[PDB]
């Protein structure tokens, strides 16, 4: 029942990337390390502060070898009103992936079957395709950005060296 | 394979009516006639001029003791801001009932499980909650109010009289 | 549940067109557009008018590449009956298809079993055999042949330029 | 694999009666003998002199206490058509009874799938609903009602006589 | 529940042939016509008239092609006594099947399983090995010879010219 | 699949005995010791030596209180059939049960499906229904009715003398 | 469930036979008729009387060319054991077959699943294999060796003699 | 697989005890401490030093409120004739269970179902009927009876002052 | 597949709790918001400072109502022994659950059946046992008893201002 | 329902052997007579008088050919730990298997499932790998080392000992 060291199911959809549309992919993902960054709603009041708060992060998660995939249940075509409606929104520079179909957050399993949307979730997955730490909070619970960046970083640096040890 | 004489399942659902959200059941329904408008996607082309079509034909639906639900795989939420943001869908008095969970999509099967997003299907129901007739297109070919509005004329034709003949 | 980008399966059918008998199969629709229009019974007040209102449309049809099949489940014998006892029914050009075994009224799923009779439904197939856009109306419920050709040109139009791109 | 001694189950059907539409059920068939004449289709090329010959001997059949049920998988619609069309069976007394969703036939399995029409079948039941004997012929292969008539008075013969019969 | 166009089934049997027994199978049947005459009993108080009066027309049935296969769930050694016995059944011609097993009454579906006798039914087969048509009578109801081999006739003439009446 | 102590199923068949037909069910056999003498075929070689061989020893069979219920595939037509035609047969004293239906040879596990008809089986059963020793023979294997008759007079026995050495 | 004409099963059990342990198989078994000879349990009252009665006939049913096999669900350890403690059963000749494990008695149908002993059941078996003609008795019902080598002789008629009437 | 804590199952069996046949039951079994000491077959090669060696315990095992039941696949008719035959045996004072059916056997889960006898094995049983140790030994390796009686003493000291060791 | 607004299942457990054994079930759990701290092992290098780390922030954790669980594979006498040799653990005033049957890390779905070993995992259960916010992280990942506070204290808030009303 | 010339399934397995950490493997284990000695738990207030007296005859069983394998469900770090905080343990020189999947008492079915710890449990086994004879104790029933030596000194002495062994 979790999800450490699964690899990323085959899929592709609808994106929404500075302006324009494309499509992204499961090989679009691999070779560089993630961060999927769930969220319940477009044209709401709590998520616009949490990608916000990714955005100001994202160019460390940039210079870290990190995308970053901000996930919802809403379309790509929502995304792109939104970022124009919202200047924060406007603001992000990052992927936004659309998942109307929910074959995203079902396979995560952070679909709230009743609400149709995503729980505030976030997975950090590495190069190859492996979920190595997340977490998942209900409506209301909003996230921070910063022990985000640290978990990555933390998870790097395991990656990197095979035998850790406390200072 | 069929809806006709089928039942209204039990539900209750968000909505966006005349600027603000309400929450719509099936209680609500009954007593009235009813056409659901399913459509695609917010923030579409096509959509819009559907929709727009469909509120000129609203007063003479109201007449004809006719409500209109129009349904999207869309939060009440993305609703809102598509009123606020085209013209065509702020003049829209009727209801827009949101479905992200997809609960409306599947009973009445017009769910694309691809896309995510419901076909350009539309359902006359009866007073009691009988779906007496229906009409499903796939994405791309529009619809026609008027023949929408002479189906459910044509229907409480022979709800009212037993027995029709031709002329 | 619906039937949309379903292909056509494969069968065989009696049919009764332009008076004389033949036998229609899955082949000889595909390769061109095709309306199937499914009505209750044979001998019926309410269902001439809307079987000849698509004759009217018929030759317009034709020059669009779109073949019309009307299906019940009367049998082959009893459409060319119907054809002589009503003028109608007697100046159809398009073929009518007999489903007395309910094969095709159970694969479009628009059987009534209590009945035994098909609903009034429309269905518009593409020459690859896919499924388009169709409506299904309860008994009493008549149709609007002006309104299969609007559906069928818009969706024809949608066809060539490839999703809507225009 | 065989009827005989199987009481008919409850039904109702639309029939063609003495230039009327009438619904018949087993109420109404049961407390009288009975003759259940199944044939392949109306307005066949085929002549309809089986129809034809049992209204010759109706009469007969009539003083004998029974009632004769021709059965087809055609409509009543069809049936007073055929009536008006031919004089064969203009001139049928006995009520004909449509069989368009082959509840009958299915019961009685003499429903060709493939051809979705009855075989040339002859059942003969009782006052109490027991099946006593039948006939089941393929499509070309004519019946002979003087033979049908035999067997209802055999059948009665024997009906009657309880006492006395390989006791 | 319908025997129409059906194959006869691989099986031999015991049988007594005109003062002899033999062994008959499917194979020894195929060729020519052939009427399979079910009955309940050897040495019943009800007279075999029957089976004597199909002997009458036995000369006529070789003539047409068609043999006649007596079948009772008695054994062979009762089909000698039984015609040691009595006149009528000694001068029968035909071979007379014993099916103990109730191997061809339980495929015809024709065996009284309470009883364990066979009704009174007769059944036209094909060359081929095709059911043509059939008759299952109770027991007691009595059979008529001639209305056999006029089914049989009707089946032939139909074989001979079949699928080409009235162009 | 030993059978030994196995109730008597409850079951009702025609019969022929003595010269008229009736009506024997479980409820009738039941009270009394009794001998089930399966036979394959009437009309045949070896059944009707068997049969009699029984007949000759049924007197003595009824002084020890058990009936005999000879038991075929054959209709109780046939048994009657076969009494007046054979002198042997005819003789015979004890019910013959008919078996068309094969109730009683699949109960007993005694027929052959092939054939249609029971093997040359002998069952033993006490008042109550209990089985209490058989025999099953091939067919053309004869029996010996003095043999079934010392098996009846030892399962009598052990009935009545409880701990016996 | 009447188990004749059904080919023996294959096996292998210990077995006393004549002051001395061997292993016997189906394959020993085969190529000549042989009688399984069943009882419930050794040092017991009557199953020596039995199957001192089998003795003294073995000579009889060698000469018939047919091998006698006694089995019970006791060890082969204890059939030695009961020969050099009882006369009659010192006597014996033919094999004692072993049957802890029960599949004899299982395959034959025999076992008293309640005792976990054989009840008296003899079994004729051609040299193919093939169940012939057998018996199956209560406990305390004793058999009678002479009526079993007359259905030896009688399955060995048939064997030889087709067509016979 | 672990047989620690379960409670006996009801049975009845026959039993050999100093000279006579009884019936023991589980219902005898509880209320006193119980030993079950199968082995492998009664005439054995193998001498039963063994079982005379519990039997040397006996007396002790008496005395700690224990009762010693041996337990094999032979019957009890054979269990006095090796009383009989060996001193060995013909000293034994505690009842020598037969399980011809294997109920003990396969119950304990210690019977050898190729050669159809007991392992050697021991079980502790408690007066409430808990198994509380065991051993189970392949054929050919002997037991140690004073270890046994260590294990029962052991077992009833912590049954004594059981759940307090060293507060 | 989540665990969220999922009650605290019916249990009872060993645990050493500040110098003494105890047995908490959910009874005892109930009443009172709780943080279920999983970690793989006793006796290892990289466990010691979360827990103790937890201890720093726990006063205030029982100024908000919250009582903490640390929770392991360990027996609870491995517990006592690992808070006899390290001073670290020796300070740990919060009860310290023991699971070796992996009933709550099966529960909260957080086991290595490999290594039978817990994954670094913390879950916020509300008074009612409703599971309202947690994470999971891989072997060698550490983590913030900060942000555990941070996300107690908010989940509080929407807890008394309904569904964020504020 | 016992293990008696069962084969030890392939397995691996870290351990405490020699004040170091080592894997453990069937590749380790076969080659050489072994014993498989089940504990309930490392740092017990019972004293772990079972591990020292296996190490007092461990120099016995080492010139025997074979090694000793203790077992519980602790892990391989709380092993070190106890042999740093006990003398005892500290002597200990045989490896000390960690079981905390359950792999190893699942197997040899000796797991109390409702603790989730091992019973006392002991398994000689062949260098072949066949479970020769096994000791199963409740928690609190102790255990004699001089008795397992016997054990396996007797099962080595059948093993060896092929021909004049009742064959």
């Amino acid at each position: 029942m979790n999800l450490i060291n699964q690899k990323l199911f085959d899929f592709e959809c609808d994106a929404y990337h500075d302006g324009e549309f494309t499509r992204v992919s499961t090989e679009d993902i691999l070779g560089k390390w993630s961060i999927f960054f769930f969220y319940p709603a477009d044209f709401s009041f709590v998520c616009p502060t949490e990608l916000g708060d990714m955005q100001e992060h994202y160019a460390h998660l940039q210079e870290l070898n990190c995308e970053v995939y901000s996930v919802s249940e809403d379309s790509h075509y929502v995304h792109k009103a939104w970022a124009d409606a919202t200047e924060t929104i406007g603001k992000i520079k990052y992927p936004m992936l659309a998942d109307p179909n929910g074959q995203l957050a079902r396979f995560f399993g952070v679909l709230d079957e009743a609400s149709g949307m995503a729980y505030r979730a976030s997975f950090i997955v590495s190069p190859e395709g492996d979920i190595k730490s997340y977490e998942i909070n209900d409506m209301g619970i909003g996230r921070n950005a910063e022990e985000l960046v640290r978990k990555l970083e933390a998870s790097q640096f395991v990656a990197e060296h095979g035998d850790k040890v406390c200072p």
